[PDB]
């Protein structure tokens, strides 16, 4: 006559970390002619208002 | 003559806690010609409900 038990206890701990970063840049020709002007825009709003406008 | 008996339980309790975090920065030139009349247009209305209109 034989007899028996058992016992265990597995246990476990674990921890992940990701870090994903990217840059993507797309050229278009749509944006060189919106390039154009950003800059003159400035100095309209100056001369509407700052200056005299009769020669 | 033989004879066998075998019992077994298990109990697995698991946790699991999953953080995610993300920033996606998109650059339009579009949105920098809207930038324009965004603080301007702050004193287009001061000047309509506030100020003398005629010299």
């Amino acid at each position: 006559l034989r007899n028996g038990e058992s016992d265990t206890k597995r246990n476990t701990q674990s921890q992940n970390e990701m870090n994903r970063t990217g840059l993507t840049k797309q050229y278009l020709i749509d944006n060189l002619q919106k390039l154009y002007s950003m800059r003159d825009t400035i100095f309209k709003t100056y001369d509407k208002e700052c200056f005299l406008h009769i020669w």
